[PDB]
């Protein structure tokens, strides 16, 4: 308790002396409290003009246009302590998930020189407005660097006095640049050298992209086993125990040096321990504190997240195998069968797993998983829209299994070679393109979002007959050499000015390692759709009057918005499909 946290208490307590009280009709039960001190302020979703007025059909669709318009009391629950056969299950399960990662892998610190260049390309890795403005200006500044240096010689001495969570089913935790180096230098291995790779975790899928996941889902189905189960979390992030921190902190036992020590500061001190500053209405800064639950950097949330997803599922697994027998106390023999079981099967039991976070999909040897719930409802793991102990609803065909908010496709072309796609309702889509986040968008920035989200289509969603027309739309109402752009940066093969028939054929053809012949296709209609009926089903317009309205007049909203943006260089790229061609 105060010990660790009370160094950066008392900071914050002396910067706003002029304002500390002990408020008492403050909300937190399970959040200790500490003080507050007075502030003022709140960023909402902006409408993209080019996206909008090149899909006017979509204008009288309410799940469209109602996305631009607009649970912290999840966040204030608690989590009960396992059992201890599920404590010793975690820590055996953990310890070997640890070393297998680590077989081909070394831990390394990430250096200053490497979180420079992040920052100076933009990534979300969540900093603060204040001394210096944006990220960008404290980085090439010598003065930051000896407030970094100064708290990674605390963190040396095993103290912290500026690691500090700012608060806002989301809640993103930005802290300071300074202690986002902190958090980098240390953990930042983990996504930096792939650690979650399928290649190094077997489960995993960090690194692969849209266009692989499928084919992935598709190879998991090829196992012999039951139905495939994708039960979801509720609240994944609120239901991380302090046994979890502990189990994934065992990483510092593969480390070194500084490294380890570095490691070990960062779990004991800002993930072990953590130190928050949250608005409420009533406006004054609420200085909160609490052990368990998730709190790091949205990256290695993800690589934590995924890890402890991986051990769960295992347990799981085991639990449906009859590895263990009860919960409440493993054996000794017990434990020497889960640690055989781990040796002689457990990296062909991670291959019948995809895991992105907090996010799964689990082919078991059989269904007695679907009734295996001890052990996930002791860890806290507990399943969204489903009642506590009745057993999970299996998937016979992996095309409808979902997973990273898609299903996929088996889509056979015109000469016979076999694409995966990915797939989602359109009208979240076009409503996702038809958004902005932040202020100060140029006309010209406004056009080359739109852009992006225009090659995106074209890349993973071409099979949608909507998607293709409306990207060939925006791709033509844009300026041909403008550069795609996005403000919070997978595999983002769309980001580029190379032809997008181009790119389709390095994606899909040249590197897909599920592609056999390396035939280049030669135009867009060799590329085929899903069926007509598929399409409607997953969302398509097709057969409205007001899409064929939409469709025969295309080129005179692409004209509007080329008026409006003026006299550029601009491609039709319409012809590329054959209604257009002449
Ligand atoms: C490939 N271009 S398209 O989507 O316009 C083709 C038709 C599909 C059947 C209904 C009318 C539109
Ligand atoms: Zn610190
Ligand atoms: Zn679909």
């Amino acid at each position: 308790n105060l010990d660790i946290i009370g160094k950066r208490i008392e900071k914050i307590k002396q910067e706003h002396e002029t304002s500390w009280h002990y408020d008492q009709d403050h909300p937190y039960k399970t959040w200790a409290y500490h003080g507050s001190y007075e502030t003022k302020q709140t960023a909402s979703s902006m409408v993209n003009g080019v996206v909008r007025l090149l899909t006017k059909p979509w204008d009288i669709i309410p799940m469209v246009t109602q996305m631009a318009m607009t649970f912290k009391e999840k966040v204030d629950t608690r989590t009960q302590e396992p059992k201890e056969g599920t404590k010793k299950l975690m820590k055996i399960t953990a310890e070997w998930l640890w070393k297998e990662l680590g077989k081909k892998k070394t831990p390394r610190m990430c250096t200053r020189e490497e979180f420079t260049r992040k920052v100076r390309s933009n990534a979300a890795l969540g900093a603060i407005f204040n001394k210096w403005k944006s990220a960008r200006e404290a980085v090439e500044d010598s003065g930051f660097w000896e407030l970094v240096d100064k708290e990674r010689n605390l963190h040396l001495e095993g103290k912290c006095e500026t690691c500090v969570y700012n608060m806002m089913s989301r809640a993103i935790w930005y802290m300071w640049l300074g202690a986002r180096f902190l958090e980098f230098e240390a953990l930042g291995f983990l996504n930096e050298d792939h650690w979650f790779s399928r290649e190094n975790s077997l489960s995993g899928v960090e690194g692969e992209g849209l266009h692989k996941l499928g084919y992935i889902l598709r190879d998991v189905s090829k196992k012999e086993g039951g139905a495939m189960y994708a039960d979801d979390t509720a609240g994944w992030d609120t239901r991380i125990t302090l046994e979890d921190l502990k189990n994934e902190e065992m990483v510092t036992n593969h480390m070194e040096g500084e490294h380890k020590k570095l490691a070990e500061a960062i779990f004991k001190l800002t993930y072990q321990n953590k130190v928050v500053r949250v608005q409420r209405p009533t406006t004054v800064m609420d200085i909160i504190s609490r052990r368990d639950q998730r709190g790091s950097g949205q990256v290695v949330t993800y690589g934590l997240n995924t890890f402890t997803n991986m051990e769960a599922q295992l347990i799981r697994q085991m639990e449906g195998e009859g590895v263990f027998k009860s919960i409440q106390h493993l054996t000794v023999t017990e434990e020497i069968a889960v640690k055989n079981w781990l040796v002689r099967v457990g990296r062909e039991r991670l291959s019948r797993m995809a895991i992105s976070g907090d996010d799964c999909v689990v082919k078991p040897l059989d269904d007695r998983f679907a009734s295996a719930l001890t052990a996930l409802n002791d860890m806290g793991k507990v399943r969204k829209d489903i009642q506590q102990w009745e057993p999970s609803r299996g998937w016979n065909d992996w095309t409808q299994v979902p997973f990273c908010s898609h299903h996929f496709h088996e889509l056979i072309m015109k000469d016979g070679r076999v694409l995966v796609v990915p797939c989602r309702n359109q009208d979240e889509l076009i409503g996702r393109a038809r958004i902005s986040q932040g202020a100060g968008w140029s006309l010209r920035e406004t056009a080359c979002l739109g852009k992006s989200y225009a090659q995106m289509w074209s890349l993973m969603y071409f099979h949608r007959r909507d998607l293709r027309l409306a990207a060939n739309a925006i791709c033509s109402a844009v300026p041909s050499h403008w550069v795609p752009t996005s403000r919070t940066t997978a595999t983002h093969e769309w980001m580029t000015t190379e032809d997008m028939l181009t790119v389709w054929n390095r994606v899909w053809i040249q590197e897909n390692p599920w592609m056999e012949d390396k035939t280049p296709v030669e135009s867009w209609e060799e590329i085929p759709y899903l069926g007509k009926r598929e399409d409607q089903w997953c969302g398509s317009l097709i057969g409205l009057t007001s899409r064929a309205t939409w469709a025969k007049n295309i080129q005179t909203a692409i004209n509007q918005v080329r008026s409006l943006i003026g006299n550029e260089e601009y491609t039709d790229y319409m012809p590329s499909m054959k209604r257009f061609r002449r």
